[PDB]
């Protein structure tokens, strides 16, 4: 009941921005440059001493999401070079250290917070910096290839000390926190290995309706699941054919985390954008399956949303003041998916999601005499839904008429169904 | 066999022009003006006296059509006002007679058979012009409610003997005919009461080989059908929601006949077009469910395919060049409608009609193992097919990777898969 | 004397096209593919055997090429994979066995010719098929990394005999060659172990006036050039800061090689073209620098010029039919380059290459008094050259006055100054 309940506004809110910010937007060439580019800490610094976010604003991030239809946001407290936005006491590779000169977290919670935004925290359980976080043979430390770190002495229990009271520090210091977005397990670094109950125990204990992804290890599909295997699952750029269930089948809480872009933080050459278009379809498809979208921007080393990033949030943002009642507290419809688009439903609200016009009638396919009214979302007018002359000899569909060649809007019309009780 | 063996070039060729033309162009509202105006023949008499196309260039529209990617053309030898564009032996109300003094029919067949498509005529069995067609009390007969037309002098048998007789001047004054659209049976002006199987006999003495629509009466799908049932079905402004299929599951030679405004004949007002992307995808439509589509122009009164109609058939015909292999051909896949578009196929060649990009990797279904090569048809190029690091808990898909956040094609993206065995 | 009567047409013409063209169309990723994916012959022959370009007309590709302006090409004989596009007698390995059973050197050769262009041939001294090549521990064979090759008897003497075979073959089988360009050399793949010196006396046995690039090894540059030195330089994807000068500072003939998008070959999502303007400036700057541009296009699988390739050459040309004298036959001028934009040079033809409107008159340093008479090369009119009242100041400079904000030519307005003798 407790697990049901902390995952209700979730569910209903659908839309989320992800935002991914740090030291790395000065390369501007993604998050794992540290890595892909082996780089030691020595050589990060330069960008550590510069990191100077002058035009900062997260009024006006939040401001831009609430106009886009999002309804809560998780940004990048420390991302896997450990780096904290935040002002850790625990370490001094903060913000706070930078020319940047303070707590870049709390400007974000703040202003997410009085735009009526839910406030998600992202945390790397990964740490590149730790002295004490594995280097020497791991799957992507910077130094994982670096000899001279061969047999370096290290004790992991200190890095889980540290992990374990930021995460304390992120839960006590910020007023109350919707989700937590741990970033993640691999090979033997999993479950247990973060002392992940422990972890778990601790944050419910903080504030027990904060809800999980399913990083920390264990299996969310398992009827009697871990109690750190998460709250939702977290497929990452792509969206699943099918909804994600469990092993029983019962549909399982998920949200498909997405680049606008290709890529996470800032990166200054890619302007290979998402269509709005995109972006809508892409949200309707992920409510059509039951689960949410997470929408990335990576802000620039001023702290800017990109231009392009903001032109994109407008449009869908547009679309989304007409047609949210589809998308908000919706979920899958029991049908097939459709040849025209996409049924996402509330209660006896079944909404027809029309991404193809076609040519000449829309044909609903085992509607006949289920709906009571047909009204099209955008301007609540009716919808005529009589069979027509040419289509007679089709009798297990339901007939849309349209009466213009193309439809009235091309990212998605949406024709909301009331069905028959 | 016989059946069989003529429908092979149809089947093929799945791409086909309908030309309606002829004196209701100057009225320009409309081929049904004179029923639901209730115009008498002396009143229509000025568009008769008026009809001198200054720039019908059937080599023109030949070579339009050829350019748009159709392999074959249907035009209006004569329609419901009895007004005949060909030169009949049996009337004086013919082209021949208007002050264009020309045998339009023969300049269309010769220009069009020049160009290699093939050779249609449609021919109205319903005649308002003709004396002895029933007028009072008929369906449609501009002269239905005028009782000063009830109890006229009429023989319908010399009604039947001036259509057999015209359709035997089609067959043998204007070489090989490929096609005759005859139009249309309604209440008891059906089957026999055309005399629909020697008429047939008649066709099939002359040209054996033509085929014929299904508006003679009779019921194509049964699974032994009348003689004048037809080669194929004419669906009309409407895609079927499924191939037509026969009493027995068995698929029947069919065909969607589709305006590219909203009229067949020349609107002079309706410039509501369907789009080039619309066209395309219709006719992939179609060909997924094994079947043709014939799309409509209307010339206006000067013998002119209107620009907005050109500009169209040339974006097609773009579209056609480099990817009517997935056309011509090809037919349904066993497969469902996936979620990103549509099948065609041929032999080992499945084509996979990418009509909406998604976000991250396609996602086909039931493919994986089962697919040899992968390359964009518009170009030759090669697809990577491997399954991407985040789709691997998909195993019964396979996945095309596009690294463009768009498709190279907003019409329709058409990746050629060679199929295993 | 006749090396500098050999290369004057060269220097005279200026522009040129480059076209990369093999199986590496189809893969679509760029013509170093079986080195950068390591991949061995038996994977590489799907493409062999698939090879069958559908459109390839290179009477097309010449008219394009005539239109933009360019006066001479250059065409992959053989690229580094191996396969000859040419119907060699010393492998199978080439394009009259695959599909297309066609000479596509041949059709080439013919096609450039007849439009009055100079024919140019590519050929790799690299081999990645020939088994007697260098395979294990080589820079860049694909089978350079693999054990299986370790060791392997080979004799390079007989790879030796196939490449001066074959140059042979290209000399002797296709008519009049004007430009061989051969690549490249690496590392100890230099100089004498090509037997540069018995291939460069055999070609001149054959074609005395061909011009030759300087990629066999050897020191164009240098006081005492080796014979297989080369007639001209091949300065990539760049356009040098200067022109290229001898030790003694004297110019040499020189040429950059220049991708309009950022591929060699084919590749299937590369489409961030250079505009029409870049282009221009780029022959500007080669001209203004006593070079040349070798402009690249990468043909697809079927042999058609990218559409986007063919819009970019077709604006080229247009800026060519009118400002062509001040490229052909012009050189650099004995001036620094001026802050508005360039000069080049013919006789006592000085032209002024605006590329910067900038704001007011145009200042040109050092020509005050040693101008007759100026004129806007692309429509003859006159330019005013007295200083305005506002500029009496600087009378070491002469002022072009230019009445409009904006100048009537954006890639480039170039006045034509006569000089006084
Ligand atoms: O092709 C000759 C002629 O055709 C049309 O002329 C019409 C005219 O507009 C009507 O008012 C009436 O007189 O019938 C004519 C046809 O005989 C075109 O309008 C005209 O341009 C053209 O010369
Ligand atoms: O199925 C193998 C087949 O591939 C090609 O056939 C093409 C044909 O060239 C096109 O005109 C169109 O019909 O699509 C076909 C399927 O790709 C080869 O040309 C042919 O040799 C081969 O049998
Ligand atoms: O010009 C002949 C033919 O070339 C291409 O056909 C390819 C086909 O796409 C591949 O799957 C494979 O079968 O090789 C064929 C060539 O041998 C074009 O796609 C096709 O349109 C054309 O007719
Ligand atoms: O979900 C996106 C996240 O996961 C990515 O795979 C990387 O670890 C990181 O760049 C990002 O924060
Ligand atoms: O197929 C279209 C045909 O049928 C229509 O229903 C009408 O009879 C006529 O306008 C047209 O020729
Ligand atoms: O000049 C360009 C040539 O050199 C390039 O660096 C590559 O070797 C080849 O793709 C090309 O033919
Ligand atoms: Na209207
Ligand atoms: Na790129």
């Amino acid at each position: 009941t407790a697990r049901e309940q902390r995952i209700q506004w979730f569910n209903h809110d659908r839309f989320g921005m992800f935002i991914h910010w740090g030291l790395y937007a000065i390369p501007a060439r993604g998050e794992w440059v540290r890595s892909f580019e082996r780089i030691p800490v020595e050589d990060y610094e330069k960008y550590f001493n510069s990191f100077n976010p002058v035009n900062y604003d997260p009024k006006a991030w939040a401001k831009a999401a609430k106009a886009a239809g999002m309804k809560y946001a998780v940004m990048t407290t420390k991302h896997h070079d450990g780096f904290c936005l935040f002002d850790s006491a625990l370490t001094d590779y903060k913000a706070t250290n930078t020319p940047a000169g303070r707590d870049l977290i709390r400007e974000y919670a703040d202003a997410f917070r009085a735009e009526g935004l839910k406030v998600g925290f992202y945390y790397s359980i990964i740490d590149w910096h730790h002295p004490d976080y594995p280097a020497y043979g791991d799957r992507q430390h910077p130094m994982r290839d670096n000899a001279e770190f061969k047999d370096r002495p290290q004790d992991f229990n200190r890095y889980l000390d540290y992990m374990h009271g930021q995460v304390k520090e992120l839960l006590t210091n910020y007023g109350t926190i919707d989700v937590l977005w741990f970033d993640f397990s691999y090979e033997d670094m999993t479950g247990e290995k973060w002392k992940a109950t422990e972890l778990v125990k601790m944050i419910r204990e903080l504030q027990p309706n904060v809800l999980i992804d399913n990083r920390l290890g264990g299996n969310i599909k398992a009827r009697e699941p871990e109690i750190y295997a998460g709250d939702f699952a977290s497929p990452e750029q792509l969206l699943p054919p099918h909804g994600i269930v469990n092993e029983d089948g019962k549909p399982l809480p998920w949200e498909a985390c997405i680049t606008l872009n290709h890529h996470w933080g800032y990166h200054a050459h890619d302007r290979d954008y998402k269509t709005p278009k995109q972006v809508v379809r892409g949200l309707v498809e992920c409510v059509s399956k039951n689960g949410n979208m997470l929408l990335n921007v990576g802000p620039n080393a001023k702290g800017e949303i990109p231009q392009l990033s903001l032109d994109v949030l407008g449009e869908v943002g547009a679309w989304m003041r007409a047609n949210g009642d589809s998308i908000y507290g919706c979920g899958a419809a029991a049908l097939s998916k459709p040849e025209w688009g996409r049924y996402t439903q509330k209660g006896n609200k079944l909404y027809a999601h029309i991404l193809d016009r076609g040519i000449g009638p829309i044909a609903l396919q085992g509607l006949n005499g289920r709906v009571k009214e047909a009204r099209l979302l955008a301007d609540g007018a009716e919808v005529n839904i009589q069979t027509p002359w040419n289509a007679v000899d089709y009798p297990d569909y339901l007939f849309v008429n349209i009466p213009t060649a193309q439809l009235p809007d091309d990212f998605n019309t949406v024709i909301e169904l009331t069905l028959e009780d």
